[PDB]
């Protein structure tokens, strides 16, 4: 039986587990036809790429298994959405979709496709020309002849606008579910397991947790999320402890408490299309737009929007989409993260300057006030030392500028009194707020680049020494040869735990076998015990045969 | 060869040669890659301030027009904001190299209109385009040097743990004086594989002996499972007499 192995292969799953006997099993399935085929996306890659670095490095050591679930529970929902926009009255409700599902699926060369209009419109834009003089003043647009210049301007605005527009409905179609589906699973458990509003209350910080209240008693709260039995399975659980009323009246499922036990009578709605549509959720709807309005990548793609749309006014107004480059050409993201990694403490160094040239500001006005005179024609009217305001801004707009010290502004002090004073004013000044204070904007930058350069580093030097589900370090695999290599490929596959959780939700509760109910039994119950956490199934059967 | 060739004709020509002086003089080359290294991502700087000195210059046209003149003897009759291309080449040319920001080269705003928006946009102009993007800079170069210098470490390091065919660290063999030292030289010497393959290359196939064959067998078929991969031989026979 060689052929039906190799064939099978790719199909046959392997996971290592520990439970119900204090040792390791091992546990067989198959995996997919096209699940298989998907989970090599660059989305998806990256997506796990991204996972493991931010949990070696700000990840806890207990709570590390816990949101390893809770992003292998997002991936689950991610292939869901995705899996569906892969392809006269009544009839439109169709082709709408079919169209939506369209615009889902390109997202993103629809989305490069508007950085490229905003280029082109902005090199377009390198014309213009100030006249007093109508072809007030007029801004004159020039251009090398060639007439068609200003017809094309208006088209490409127009269609700047309408891709602009289009990518904000793909992105309603293609992310939003994802976030609501991250916010309601979040909201579940602090109900089942904690008593965020049972027992306990948001100490009046917390807008998130505030503007959830508005939601616990809509009739569909769980609209993404996939367990149903949210709102009964916490019933029980503090319906006892606490007033069984109480808690029913708060998640609403009005005059369900008798309806959930009396079910006797049986469940026909009237063909009300188009007549009672407006039968919708009012309190769950503004929880979602409450949501949606706070969400970053949203706001910033509305801002987009807000600008383009006040395009074909004031032209210029375009070039501003060009800074879009940032969330784009990957490259950059890293270097302004360089910046931006110290940018709590990169301000504050500014209004230390701010603060030291105002120190030095009352001792030039206190002092060294008639020096500051700008020598005009044959004359001296004027003199920057009279306020402190009219002086301050001298120092802070000239001084801090002057690349040299302020000791080149000021008259040359050939004079007699004040000779050393001044001489010491102008030194200490050039080696305070020019050498000293202008090195530790470069210092934090420096070592900024170098952080981000090491915490790699550590991500590629803990996946070659950890099985990160085992503790067990390589070199003890490394006994056989490529112990460790395959350890990491067929035992502990990190990504046979991806496919472990689908082939559980999909099957059906009946059919569950001997091991894949007990399983499924803690995942309902959410505890992580049965990850194996110290033995791999070969430091465990060593001695007998192996 | 063309330049040379091209020589004989403008002699002047010759004095492209001279570049060769770095795939010469080793030392160049590694300070060369340290600049090299990060080629990828420092030209992209370069657009960047291309950038945003071109968002600059759409402000300085529509509000700081009348500021540019430059102010001829007894008579304003040139400026260098009356359109795009003329001025943000202004920007471009002078800005970035002034040394201390635009301020210096555009008339003094002196006037009570515009007043601090003008020092406003000095001023950011001398922290984003002067202070902090010419610092990214030296930064891709300052670390860019670190990690050519760092890289030697680890492959210093490994090559005095590993014998980097058997997988077994440095300790198990110091049990014995020089253990390691000589594990690295006799056993596993990565040099006697270098003169294995001529052994059995140059040698005729009929007269190879019993493992000669066998080894050349797996060659043929290209496995390297016959490479030791985890054992050294007194690993193997440590408990029997060693």
């Amino acid at each position: 039986a060689e052929s039906i192995l190799e064939y099978f292969r790719p199909y046959l799953g392997r996971i290592e587990i520990m439970g119900a006997s204090r040792r390791i099993e091992r546990i067989y399935f198959e995996i997919s036809e096209t699940n298989r085929a998907q989970w090599e996306m660059p989305q998806v890659k990256e997506s796990k790429r991204q996972f493991i670095f931010d949990v070696v490095n700000e990840g806890g050591e207990a709570e590390k298994m816990e949101l390893f679930v809770s992003f292998c529970e997002d991936t689950i929902f991610e292939m869901q959405i995705a899996a569906q926009i892969s392809e006269f009255w009544g009839e439109l409700e169709v082709q709408r979709v079919k169209f939506l599902n369209y615009l889902s699926r390109n997202f993103y060369t629809l989305r490069f496709l508007a950085l490229f209009l905003a280029f082109a419109i902005n090199f377009i834009l390198l014309f213009y020309k100030v006249s007093d003089s109508p072809p007030n003043m007029v801004y004159y647009f020039l251009e090398e002849s060639t007439g068609y210049m200003e017809p094309a301007l208006w088209c490409l605005s127009l269609l700047h606008t309408l891709v602009a527009f289009l990518c904000i409905i793909g992105y309603n179609c293609l992310k939003v579910p994802l976030v609501i589906f991250k916010r309601e699973k979040e909201l579940a458990r602090k109900l089942e397991f904690d008593g965020l509003y049972i027992t306990e209350q948001p100490g009046d910080d917390d807008v998130k947790g505030q503007w959830d209240r508005l939601v616990l008693n809509t009739p569909s709260f769980p609209s993404n999320y996939w367990d149903k039995f949210v709102k009964r399975k916490v019933l029980d659980k503090h319906g006892d402890i606490f007033g069984r009323e109480r808690i029913a009246e708060l998640l609403g499922m009005d005059l369900a408490s008798l309806e959930i036990t009396a079910h006797n009578e049986r469940k026909d709605p009237p063909p009300g299309l188009l007549t009672w549509l407006m039968s919708i959720d009012v309190k769950y709807q503004i929880w979602k737009f409450g949501v949606i309005f706070t969400d970053n990548s949203f706001l910033y793609l509305g801002w987009y929007m807000v600008m383009s749309l006040l395009g074909h006014y004031n032209n210029f107004f375009f070039a501003a989409h060009l800074l879009d480059i940032a969330m784009g050409v990957k490259t950059l993201r890293t270097i302004l993260s360089s910046v931006t990694h110290n940018g709590k403490q990169l301000v504050m160094t500014v209004g230390l300057l701010a603060v030291v040239v105002y120190l030095y500001t009352v001792v030039a006005f206190n002092f060294f006030r008639k020096f500051y005179n700008k020598s005009e024609d044959e004359d001296e009217p004027d003199m920057k030392c009279d306020d402190m305001m009219t002086c301050y801004l001298f120092h802070m707009y000239v001084g801090v500028r002057a690349g040299g010290g302020i000791g080149d502004e000021i008259e040359d002090p050939a004079g007699d009194e004040y000779e050393l004073y001044r001489v010491v004013f102008d030194i200490t000044f050039f080696f305070f707020v020019i050498v000293i204070l202008l090195a530790i904007i470069q210092g934090l930058i420096i070592d900024a680049f170098g952080e981000l350069r090491d915490q790699q580093e550590q991500v590629k030097e803990d996946m070659e020494t950890k099985c990160f589900i085992c503790g067990i370090g390589s070199d003890y695999f490394d006994t056989t040869p490529h112990g460790f290599e395959t350890h990491t490929l067929e035992e502990h596959n990190l990504a046979n735990y991806m496919f472990f959780l689908m082939y559980l939700i999909n099957k059906d509760e009946t059919e569950h076998t001997g091991q894949e109910s007990y399983v499924w039994k803690m995942y309902q119950e959410r505890c992580w015990d049965f990850f194996p956490a110290g033995d791999c199934f070969r430091k465990q059967y060593e001695d007998q045969l192996s």
